[PDB]
């Protein structure tokens, strides 16, 4: 089977935290993102079997989503706000890691990318 298993979004074993920087991600950031023109290909984990790409989980090895995001907050699955930027930061880089500069999905991650910075620089104080 060529697709790993996705990222875990529950773990009973993970301590659990709702702060208002992380209400903040589910209800300004991640809202804003998900409703994007170019959100679609960052839905849900990249099928490497349904998109042809056998390489993909040969390169990417910390697989990121904003499903598996948006799953992790209405979870409460962060500790802090940090946990959930750096899940972000993971989604946009294996972007620009596995496909070649000037690709749609690139110009798209780049949009996207551009509107996840400006929300993130109106972070509220904890
Ligand atoms: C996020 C990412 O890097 N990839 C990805 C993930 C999911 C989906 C999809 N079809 O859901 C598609 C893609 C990317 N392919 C793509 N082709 C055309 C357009 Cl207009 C947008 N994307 C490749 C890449 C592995």
């Amino acid at each position: 089977s060529m697709n790993p298993p996705p990222p875990e979004t529950s773990n009973p074993n993970k301590p659990k935290r709702q702060t208002n920087q992380l209400q903040y991600l589910l209800r300004v950031v991640l809202k804003t993102l998900w409703k994007h023109q170019f959100a679609w290909p960052f839905q849900q984990p990249v099928d490497a079997v349904k998109l042809n790409l056998p390489d993909y989980y040969k390169i990417i090895k910390t697989p990121m989503d904003m499903g598996t995001i948006k799953k992790r907050l209405e979870n409460n699955y962060y500790w802090n706000a940090q946990e959930c930027i750096q899940d972000f930061n993971t989604m946009f880089t294996n972007c620009y890691i596995y496909n070649k500069p000037g690709d749609d999905i690139v110009l798209m991650a780049e949009a996207l990318e551009k509107l996840f910075l400006q929300k993130i620089n109106e972070l509220p104080t904890e």
